[PDB]
């Protein structure tokens, strides 16, 4: 039952951070992929050998999966901080929820206009990704169902917040960009990689914001988030040095476009991110 | 756990008819509440008499919750059809979140703007209103999290999308045209309402193709269906026969618009 409501007895908190961010959001937010031109990324693909069209599917069926399961796992999140009275922070969270949906979205678009929607990029999952993707992230949110403690919504937005979206996807944004953006290659992908990356300095922002009011109250969260951090990095860069593995050994499209496609330079970078987002988090 | 994903064993249904719903309310769902000029609202509140401003109370005070419930209310239905893999349906429950995430705004933004913000409203909140918003609506929804079978999704869709939405929602958007368009008060608010009373043909939409799809499974969830939106209208009429007494326009042509969306929103339903 509802005991009462927020803008019945009072309004909006207008000042609050997350009504600001959910703002922002508005603003920021109105792309929409189906206005994305992907007739000129058609004619990329085609133009690609059968070993240069695999060179870009691991990356693609990676995030396809990922954005897919940001949208279904974002919802006991919402669910949570709703029933703590979270009024803002669930404004906020149906923006996030709408661009997850536009983001899978814009990934199945290209998928469908190359060509390769019939195919099933699931090979492309290996055991470190499925731990994470498959399992980590729906355990972490699907808990706050039953268990909404400050530990719990900690280590969902560790999951989700600081390693999916803040390692994971910041890394493949960036990557896709020293690879195919220096090809010129896939200029509609590039728009979407450009949008979705906008879209997802809000989400690590909300993630930022959750955690730190958590530890604010208990400095002793602080610690339990960086071991959070710290238990899913293994799966992280498993994940990575399966990427790269593939990279490697499918080498025809940095050398049809002259790329000297620096692996060593991602994997420094996704190092890079997960050790920035945990220095996000303050223990005071 | 996830078993697998649909963007990446296949890609979206394109021709799902929530996909398409989906494509609409992203083209027809760009308003922003922060976009409306409140300054002759506030202008017009202040010229009432202090009988006048307790008229328009509350109606604000009905939607004003109402908004809230559904922002809040609609993430179990969000989480059934997930969990049913029913993708599309996902990607357009974002659209309709996020709508009344906007119309809960658009409200309260008007109660800052004309000076109310600080008053509580839930005094015109009587028994049948907390009978539908405060115990019905939440009980049916939060219901999904543990069973989601056709006869808890047909009522869910029932008390939400046809009586909150199709039966009181579209009464309360007459109502203000009907009251304070013609005296040419609260021009940012009736913007607002035009916006809202937009957005709800889509959220009424997808309550009929979702209790339409179980009812094309088996017949016998039509008389479900009937059988709850009569539950319901007692507690319909009730709260509109307490909003008329209080403003004792034609509230016989108002309390006749309600009867006429509720059966309205019934034939909407077909049992074959
Ligand atoms: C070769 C270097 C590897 C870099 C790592 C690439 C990672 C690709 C996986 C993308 C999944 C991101 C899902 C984002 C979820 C969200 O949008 O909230
Ligand atoms: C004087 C006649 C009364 C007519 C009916 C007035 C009803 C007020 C509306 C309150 C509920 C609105 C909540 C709808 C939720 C949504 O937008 O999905
Ligand atoms: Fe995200
Ligand atoms: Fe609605
Ligand atoms: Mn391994
Ligand atoms: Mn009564
Ligand atoms: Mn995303
Ligand atoms: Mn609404």
């Amino acid at each position: 039952h509802h005991d009462g409501f927020q803008t019945v007895k009072a309004t909006i908190d207008w000042e609050h951070p997350m009504f600001k961010l959910y703002e922002k959001a508005k603003r920021n937010g109105k792309w929409n992929p189906a206005d994305i031109d992907f007739s000129q990324d058609q004619k990329d693909f085609a133009s690609l050998t059968s070993e240069e069209k695999i060179s870009a599917l691991p990356l693609v069926a990676g995030f396809s999966a990922g954005e897919e399961a940001a949208t279904l796992d974002i919802l006991p999140m919402a669910h949570a901080l709703a029933r703590q009275g979270r009024l803002e922070d669930v404004l906020f969270l149906t923006t996030f929820m709408h661009d997850e949906a536009k983001h899978v979205e814009m990934f199945s678009r290209w998928q469908q206009a190359v060509g390769i929607g019939q195919m099933d990029l699931s090979v492309f999952h290996n055991d470190h990704y499925k731990r994470i993707f498959y399992e980590a992230l729906p355990e972490a949110m699907n808990r706050l169902y039953a268990d909404d403690s400050p530990e719990a919504v900690i280590r969902a937005a560790t999951v989700y917040n600081m390693i999916v979206e803040g390692t994971l996807a910041e890394s493949g944004y960036y990557t896709f960009r020293q690879i195919y953006k220096k090809a010129g290659l896939f200029p509609g992908l590039l728009q979407g990689i450009d949008y979705l990356n906008m879209d997802e300095g809000r989400h690590i922002q909300f993630g930022i914001y959750t955690i730190q009011r958590i530890v604010n109250e208990d400095e002793r969260y602080y610690e339990l988030f960086i071991r959070y951090m710290d238990e899913l990095w293994p799966h992280v860069i498993g994940y990575v040095d399966y990427l790269t593995e593939l990279g490697k050994r499918q080498q025809q499209l940095a050398r049809t476009y002259a790329l000297e496609i620096d692996y060593d330079l991602l994997r420094h970078y996704v190092i890079k991110q997960f050790n920035l987002r945990k220095k996000q988090i303050s223990r005071t």
